[PDB]
């Protein structure tokens, strides 16, 4: 298959014709040529003035005085966003196009739902490489690449400051929309809302909801433990969770995500929201007295919805991107512009977000420590310590860094392993051609990409050639920007999927971006002041300070 | 409830704030006030300029030569067309919000795609009447409404010259987004993908796509008969499809919707289709001799479902319309526009577009006549004549006039009926109402509805109030366009969710619109030249002259 060596450049789509010929579309890609390589007068234009992204990152993350101003010029601050926002998202393809199964475009891949979206299709099944023409027959042993490049010698600590109440944010939030269906296997998800839809506080499926539900002033059940408000049991609900056999009855809690009782750190964001939701059902009977349980519950999700996104970009990857410009979650602001509301979610996207170094090498509640064998599916942890503890307890303890290699807790080693695998199953294009992909320059050594001597010396001895080396692995050896949590491919990448899932979500566009949809103002101003403080401090009691990094 | 009252105007949304109080929402209504009713200065401006639809509608209907010009200036026809396009689509809310159960925006109304949406939102259920507070404690019996005002006495033909190869287009294309689960109520549909996916030749699951294809050269299973292409048998395929007990086994034809053994005008286009579908496959494997199975089957799907767009919208809108200015299919039209590709099938979508006024007494083939006992499920008579016969015959055939009222046959009396009850179900409001919901004058009288003295005091004896008459009868009975089949709502109401459900399709969409989507420049223009002469000229026999008109 001559498409093997993905000749078309520039989103050229390469199309065989014949047994040994290729053709390249190069339809409104700005290039033209047989490859697609040569621009156009407008495009090399654009491509003069564009500054690098590290440039803007230098820029983004300096002149702290100047950002502070323009913070408060609601003209500037919001045609900046604005800028952001459009720039980043046009590098997604929406409607989406290819999945694991069609590095063509099919109805199937389009309509298929149970399909994680590709946004570079997969290598042809008979090429001469696993990634088309470049590295060796047969890609390196993937325990070898874990062992040499991203398993902890010595804990590294996050530059950025990041915290565990960071940590589990991003767990907790992101596995609602990353619910890969393994019966199956990991082209395809269980989240078919293929979003911020909150399933995993509220169930994906209709009958799931039931099960959770109250069905009074519409509320969702709940337990009351020691004076305070925890979710339901699954003997209670008939909710299914997993759980294994050790977990005695009473501590089986029942919520959304299937799978939340993995860690207590992913329960203490399940029963801080589920107390949201509960909270906003009284806000809303009082502001209507005449509503059923019904159109409580619902206009509380919404409400949930919104802080949701909310919180994510003013709180979440405000931090996240370490930018002095404050990020700003306002739907009006695409409402004169270019933008479809709807997202699918795209299986790199799950790749690049397995943060699985951010991970500690123990669990500090309080004044004791936990390693993973006591920490894992002990939801006694949290009714001994209480979610106040956790608050306090989680925002002083630091997480470590994600890029730089090499700092992959050992106790989930084998999940590093399953990514690289998984992906190779998914036949994943190489690591420069994603680079390529969202428009970022090719590396061309080993060294260049981690900075560095060592990795990069094994990672040549491992793979041969630098367009070999795989998606995974390479994000989180990627030489870390300065002081930075992330090297620039993990956010170069990571951020057009974030904010089209954000800013795609429904309630977003403009028939539903109304104080009516929410119950009012009161309700809609509970969307428009959300933030990770106030999410703690309403719920958990004596509104303990918090924060996404250590203080 | 004080919002079954209709308060708010100009699309403003009702909220009930307490008991006895109600506040509307005129956010970008471009109104205020209590109601909504205030015009904003730039909303003066532009009603004061804006002519009626019955003025603009006489000036495309008129003036030939004028069009004829305008027709030949690309500039010109393009921003026209681009016009049309996107002030009908402002008149949709997309992505959706309202369904049967949900008269206010809720996450289940957006995300659960088993219902039909709704263009307004359902009557709450506990109001002074059944469409609000005007009209009658009780809704006059439908089959007094069907009878006095809606069953046909002597046959009316359709001024605008349609015939039969309309009315089964009619019927064939919209039967494959209008498709109810009465096993759930009328609420619900079966056609997830809510538009144009072809899931009426293809099926709607993969499981019984796979039943229906030949898995050879992308082909799909067929017969051959009398020397023709015809489609498979249940026996042969597995795929199930509504037949009564008398069809015998092998006449029990297979295609993609299970009702389209009903009549052999459906069975007809199936057919044409199937041929369509194989002739595209053999194109095909000229242009891609390495190409798959499965490449040929999908590229020939998503090849096909642009042929529908193409020959809907300039061949059967085109005809439909009456205008002299030729509409065009092209996307690109919309590329530099604000536009959602994506659609929601609309339940009264679904209401307006039931024409069974359009059915004959008697359907004529070759020189025999056939009344719907024998026409009915038989598809000898297909066989019999075959299918360019079949297209002789029906391009000679008129059709009915769908508005100016008393034009349904007797056979689909009770149908008629079913479309009256299932309205009521479902909540619907009134005709007034939807008549203000697509920026109409509402009807002061029942005189100038039906601009008659006849069948207005019927319904005035009926329903008592102008505002208490119902959609569908008043459609049906609505005073028609000068020598038109339609009267202004039809028109107004139906083609804004036409346009949506044609140009939001994914193929629209600009990463989908370019050659290689479609296997290169031969299938993309297959596409492109595509019409409904020459779907019968490459499929059918002889190369019969047809039209949606007759000669
Ligand atoms: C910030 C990101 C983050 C964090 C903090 C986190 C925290 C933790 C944690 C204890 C706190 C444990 C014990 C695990 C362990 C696992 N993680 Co993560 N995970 C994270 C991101 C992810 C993502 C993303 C996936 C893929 C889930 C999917 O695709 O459904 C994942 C998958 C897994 C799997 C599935 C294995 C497989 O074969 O795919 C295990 C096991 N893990 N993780
Ligand atoms: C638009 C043109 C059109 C035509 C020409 C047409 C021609 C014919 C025809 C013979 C030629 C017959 C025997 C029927 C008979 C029926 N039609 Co139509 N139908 C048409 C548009 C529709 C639509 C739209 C519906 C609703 C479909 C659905 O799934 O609800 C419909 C529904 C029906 C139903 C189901 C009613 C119910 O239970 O709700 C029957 C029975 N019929 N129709
Ligand atoms: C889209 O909306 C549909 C209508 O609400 C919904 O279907 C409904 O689903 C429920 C449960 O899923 C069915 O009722 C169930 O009730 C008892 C609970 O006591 C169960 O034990 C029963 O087994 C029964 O299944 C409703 O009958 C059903 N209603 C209809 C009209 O089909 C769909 O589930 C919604 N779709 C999604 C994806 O959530
Ligand atoms: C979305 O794509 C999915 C993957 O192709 C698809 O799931 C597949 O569905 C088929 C048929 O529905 C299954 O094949 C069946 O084949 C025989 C019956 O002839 C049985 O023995 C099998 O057990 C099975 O029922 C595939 O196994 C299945 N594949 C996977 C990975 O689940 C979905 O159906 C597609 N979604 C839609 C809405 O069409
Ligand atoms: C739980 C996260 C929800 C975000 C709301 C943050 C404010 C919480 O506090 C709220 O502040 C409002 C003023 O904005 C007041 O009107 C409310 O009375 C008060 O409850
Ligand atoms: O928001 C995420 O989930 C994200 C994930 C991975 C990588 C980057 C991410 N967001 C991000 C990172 C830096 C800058 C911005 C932006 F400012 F564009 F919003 C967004
Ligand atoms: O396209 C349908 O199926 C349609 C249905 C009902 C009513 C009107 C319809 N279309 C329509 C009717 C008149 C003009 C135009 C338009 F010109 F806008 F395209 C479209
Ligand atoms: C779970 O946590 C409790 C303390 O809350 C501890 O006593 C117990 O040993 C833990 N379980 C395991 C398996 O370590
Ligand atoms: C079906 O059509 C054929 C004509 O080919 C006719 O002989 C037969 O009587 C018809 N069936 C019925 C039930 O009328
Ligand atoms: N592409
Ligand atoms: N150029
Ligand atoms: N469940
Ligand atoms: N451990
Ligand atoms: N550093
Ligand atoms: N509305
Ligand atoms: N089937
Ligand atoms: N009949
Ligand atoms: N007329």
């Amino acid at each position: 298959n001559p498409c093997c060596s993905h000749p078309c450049q520039n989103r050229g789509v390469c199309m065989s014709v014949g047994f040994d010929q290729y053709k390249c579309d190069c339809t409104r890609t700005g290039f033209y040529g047989e490859n697609c390589s040569t621009p156009e007068f407008l495009t090399r234009i654009k491509l003069f003035l564009k500054p690098t992204p590290n440039t803007v990152h230098y820029i983004l993350t300096h002149f702290k005085g100047f950002w502070n101003v323009v913070n408060n010029i609601p003209f500037l601050r919001n045609a900046i966003m604005s800028y952001v926002l459009t720039s980043r998202s046009h590098l997604i393809d929406s409607p989406p196009t290819y999945n694991a199964d069609y590095g063509y475009k099919s109805w199937e891949a389009f309509s298929n739902l149970s399909y994680y979206t590709r946004a570079l299709p997969p290598v042809p099944d008979d090429c001469p490489t696993p990634l088309g023409v470049k590295g060796k027959k047969q890609l390196p042993d993937s325990n070898e690449i874990v062992e040499k490049l991203l398993l902890r010698r010595k804990f590294i600590p996050d530059p950025q400051g990041s915290n565990m109440m960071f940590a589990f944010f991003a767990q907790h939030f992101t596995h609602q929309f990353f619910k890969t269906d393994h019966k199956r296997g990991p082209a395809f998800t269980n989240g078919l809302g293929h979003g911020v839809d909150l399933n995993h506080i509220y169930g994906e499926t209709l009958a799931r909801q039931r099960k959770l539900r109250l069905f009074k002033d519409g509320k969702m059940k709940y337990q009351i433990i020691d004076g305070e408000m925890y979710p339901p049991t699954v003997k209670d609900t008939q909710a299914e969770m997993i759980y294994p056999p050790q977990v005695p009855e009473h501590l089986r809690f029942a919520v959304g995500q299937e799978v939340f009782g993995l860690v207590p750190g992913l329960m203490m964001y399940a029963t801080i929201w589920l107390r949201e939701h509960n909270r906003v059902c009284d806000v809303l009977k009082q502001e209507h007295p005449e509503w059923g349980d019904e159109q409580l519950f619902q206009t509380s999700r919404l409400i949930l919805i919104g802080e949701t996104i909310k919180i994510v970009i003013e709180d979440y990857v405000q931090h996240l991107s370490g930018y002095h410009f404050k990020l700003k979650f306002d739907p009006e602001l695409l409402f004169n512009k270019q933008f479809q509301y709807q997202n699918r979610i795209a299986a790199e996207f799950n790749t690049l977000y397995h943060w699985h170094p951010l991970l500690p090498d123990t669990f500090q509640i309080h004044d004791q420590k936990y390693n993973y064998q006591q920490f894992i599916y002990n939801n006694s942890i949290l009714l001994e310590h209480g979610i106040t503890q956790f608050v306090e307890s989680f925002t002083r303890q630091i997480a470590g860094r994600v890029a730089g290699g090499r700092n992959v807790p050992p106790a989930v080693q084998k999940v590093s392993q399953a990514s690289i695998d998984q992906s190779r199953q998914m036949k994943y294009q190489s690591f420069n051609e994603y680079r390529k992909r969202f428009m970022l320059k090719p590396y061309e050594s080993f060294e260049e990409l981690t900075g560095e001597k060592e990795m990069s010396a094994e990672l040549e001895a491992l793979y041969g050639d630098i367009d070999a080396v795989e998606l995974y692995p390479a994000l989180l050896v990627e030489k870390p920007r300065p002081d930075a949590i992330f090297g620039e491919t993990m956010v170069e990448v990571g951020a057009p999927f974030s904010l089209k899932g954000l800013m795609g979500n429904v309630i977003c566009s403009p028939a539903y971006w109304k104080p009516s949809t929410f119950g009012g103002e009161v309700g809609f101003q509970i969307i428009n002041t959300a933030s990770i403080q106030s999410l703690i401090c309403n719920n958990v009691k004596g509104c303990p300070f918090t924060s996404f990094s250590v203080p």
